[PDB]
């Protein structure tokens, strides 16, 4: 529990930083940094729910049905804000990188606001059935008390399908296209940022793939194990268990990364960090 803590300590620190410093601009924010705060506020809000489900995994849910409902809607909604919004920013870094002569603007700041409230609105729209059909089981395999869902099995396979093809598959080929080009670009100019771009890129690319893959790849294995791809026995249901759990740790370790590898890195936010302290 130690661990976990940490883990929610660092987390509220570095996601709340990057927040304040972007909302103390007096002037427009760049595409990127408005889609950055975004990130920051959803991580944020998805942190606030570690201890929950922390305690959930330890023991068993014990919060009522209705703390469910409201959780469970945060997480979904703040879970695919963070995907949407880490696919967004590689979408803004390649058309500003790749097709940057035909992007060129002479210090006007393109707002972004409309593509930021479709996400959310989007977002929350994907995360309506958390708000009717979540609720707290009490199960008969386990003995334990958790928060499930009382959909039929086969809306199951349909909802855990639509969290894999919209969670994980769309923003990863995104993010591979765009980076990969961006990668091509920068390895074809001339210049001594060129370096630092593609090491970063490559860092960034590296930390979602291991950090997101795993789950959804136990997803997709609880998927094939109620599709009759996979036999159902007692030894596999508890290592999918484990798995389960590793990768969402895993997953919380990567929201709590996030502020490092997209914000502080930035000479800008940077520049930006020690003014205001200074102020
Ligand atoms: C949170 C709750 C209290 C309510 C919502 C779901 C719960 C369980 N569940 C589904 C395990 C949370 C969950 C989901 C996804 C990730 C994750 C995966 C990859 C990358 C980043 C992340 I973040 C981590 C945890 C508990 C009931």
């Amino acid at each position: 529990p130690a661990l976990y803590s940490l883990l929610f300590l660092l987390g509220l620190l570095g996601n709340g930083a990057v927040a304040a410093v972007l909302l103390s601009r007096r002037t427009a924010l760049s595409s990127t940094d408005t889609f950055l705060l975004h990130l920051a506020v959803a991580d944020t809000l998805l942190v606030l729910t570690l201890p929950l489900w922390a305690v959930d995994a330890a023991v068993q849910w014990v919060f009522g049905s209705g703390l469910c409902k409201v959780a469970g809607a945060l997480f979904n909604i703040n879970f695919y804000a963070g995907a949407l919004l880490l696919a967004c920013i590689s979408f803004d870094r390649y058309l500003n990188i790749v097709h940057a002569t035909q992007l060129y603007r002479r210090g006007p700041p393109a707002r972004v606001t409309l593509t930021c409230l479709a996400v959310w609105g989007l977002c929350l729209l994907f995360a309506l059935p958390d708000f009717i059909f979540l609720s707290a089981h009490h199960d008969e395999r386990l003995n334990a008390t958790h928060c499930q869902y009382n959909f039929p099995q086969v809306g199951r396979t349909a909802l855990r399908v639509l969290q894999l093809v919209a969670g994980f598959l769309l923003p990863l080929l995104v993010m591979a296209y765009c980076y990969a080009h961006i990668l091509a670009v920068l390895l074809v100019s001339r210049g001594q940022r060129r370096l630092r771009a593609m090491r970063l890129v490559v860092v960034v690319v590296v930390a979602f793939a291991l950090c997101w893959t795993p789950y959804h790849l136990v997803v997709l294995v609880d998927i094939l194990m109620d599709l009759g791809a996979l036999a159902r026995n007692c030894g596999r249901e508890s290592r999918v268990d484990v798995a389960k759990s590793v990768t969402s740790g895993l997953g919380y370790m990567h929201c709590c990364l996030n502020p490092l590898l997209y914000a502080f890195v930035g000479v800008k936010f940077r520049e930006r960090m020690w003014m205001l302290l200074l102020r």
